[PDB]
């Protein structure tokens, strides 16, 4: 079973959906090779801290090594990134904020129960997280 | 690390973006909870067969066992779906079309190489598989 990836080909697109209080999921405009720009003038107008949801980075067509997909779920300000990615010897694995030790305290997003630890409050280290992962992922060989 | 999957409130989005000749990303709308008549509609309006993109649908928020994801590639009649799943060790496992024997032929799909027993020309096999995947894996316990 061999794939071949070829970066140069593929491309990083961003998307995901909002849900509302009344359980209505409103797609996010589908974004081909997000910049750090298009990003943050995306986090400027969402008044994020009050919507819930989730945002998607996700790696088209999918690499045979490496990272393929940064997950964020958000809810009214709490913000939990995931990173799903294959290792050398093929195995997928899924990163999350690094943690030293777990508490045993939770909270519920989107309905799922998470450690805190693995949530963040703060929107400028999302918005980091999002940087180098586009940074690490983005198939740019062109220089101009 | 604690992660406590709640199925009443997980749904599965259907979700996805056409590729254009020019390289034009379209988003395809979002549904939530699509069912088998949404499904055949979308077929029936897209003359699929001259087109190329990515079919997803997935389970939000990710269950911590069972299926999460069934992926579709396609480019020009050619149809490549993946199911991404977590075993009941924890581990990500990737199913694709069963296959017997490998042949080493393979074909291009969206610029990355695969074995052609993974990829299929017909249709309504894809559609059967979406057809499983929807009964499957959809969070339904409303009797009406």
């Amino acid at each position: 079973h061999h794939h071949h990836h070829h970066m140069k080909t593929s491309t990083i697109v961003f998307g995901g959906f909002f849900i509302t209080d009344n359980g209505e999921r409103i797609q996010i405009p589908i974004l081909e090779n997000p910049n750090i720009k298009e990003i943050n003038n995306f986090f400027s107008v969402s008044n994020f801290e009050k919507k819930a949801g989730v945002l998607v980075f996700r790696i088209i067509p999918e690499p045979e090594f490496g990272n393929t997909e940064l997950t964020i779920y958000f809810e009214k300000g709490y913000y939990l990134p995931i990173i799903q990615t294959i290792l050398e010897d093929g195995d997928i694995e899924v990163k999350n904020l690094k943690t030293e030790n777990y508490s045993g305290n939770t909270m519920e997003i989107l309905g799922d129960v998470y450690p805190i630890e693995h949530i963040s409050k703060n929107i400028s280290i999302i918005q980091d997280i999002i940087s180098e992962f586009i940074m690490k992922n983005k198939p740019i060989t062109i220089m101009i």
